[PDB]
């Protein structure tokens, strides 16, 4: 994949959580999530897609990821999909816009999924 | 998985697009997607995650998925993630919201991402 | 406004909430919303914007609307916005998104915002 | 208003768009809106809503607003909703998330709706 190099290792958000992530050459994105914030501990299981192939005309490269809010310690009953792309270079970033869906009945689903954005930076 | 038989199989959205996934019991999602609409053709990977261990309450079980909407037949630079929950019963229901984020360049980057919503059922 | 006498009165969505709309020639949207669900109780001012000039081409017609949840009963802290297009016709409609903030502290700010989607239609 | 002080006059967003606000006692929100990137030129006409007796627990006043993308020079067939909170202090800020919505046919309702996210201050 163009970006395999590039997406591939620890990203870092704006709450100080933690992305760990391995791009496949055949567009697969597998790794673990820890958040700062919410109802999280430790290490959840990712995994999504990206673009291998990306448009050579300084485009960034589209990417997203899923989370389940289940894993030894906890289960929230959510999950959060990121989707966003990888812009490369000195100060490399995935830009990201996300959603998180809880479980609930269907008197509370128009309460389910809460919108927002998260940047990844290799340091901090 | 709570759900693992319920969420397994294939699934046809609003639009006409078909979802096509297995779900592991340790919460994994994979399979493929066909979309009726936009710069696609033919099946697409996907993959994702969903709450194995769902509240017993009555609540649906979170889950996602991502789709990068590069094929051996096309690249549309783009991947869309779906959020939402599984409703069971006579009349299953996959509800979802998605963000469509597309490869930009800087100037553009504002205009990257849509959102909209699908509902999935297991006819039509 | 080309939809003015379209857009103009009472609206009812899935969840069984009212919106009362009068369209001005201008572009001005102005009125009252009864949700049907949440922190809410009786009718809130609502003010918006919609497209007085549509394309000619079968072309919806772009509007949005915010309710602040204050009013003399109740204050939830919160702002929804509506965004869509109004499709004319026998079955006329209002398609929407919808953005629903929270004040929150700096703390809880990752989880302010609330995405969902509510259909307007003439009866019901 | 509590935050009516804080809210009215000229707010800068990270694009370099200028937003010129009017909060009124009774939670009203009137001003234009320039946007310094997309189908748009000089001013349009917003309206929206706000907060006017907010939490005093340090929480954010939450506010929302509506630009339809038609003035005399312009009309993009769409309108823009701001849903977010403003965070008093020496740095005040407005957060917002946004949905753009484009008329469209039915064919291409499905990809009518941007979202983003804006973050105005009063400096820039």
């Amino acid at each position: 994949g163009r970006d395999e190099a590039g997406i591939t290792g620890t990203w870092y958000n704006q709450l100080g959580s933690t992305f760990i992530v391995t791009a496949g050459a055949d567009g697969a994105l597998t790794g673990t999530y820890e958040s700062a914030v919410g109802n999280a501990e430790s290490r959840y299981v990712l995994t999504g897609r990206y673009d291998s192939a990306p448009a050579t005309d300084g485009s960034g490269t589209a990417l997203g990821w899923t989370v389940a809010w289940k894993n030894n310690y906890r289960n929230a009953h959510s999950a959060t999909t990121w989707s966003g792309q990888y812009v490369g270079g000195a100060e490399a970033r995935i830009n990201t816009q996300w959603l998180l869906t809880s479980g609930t009945t269907e008197a509370n689903a128009w309460a389910s999924t809460y919108v927002g954005h998260d940047t990844f930076t290799k340091v901090k």
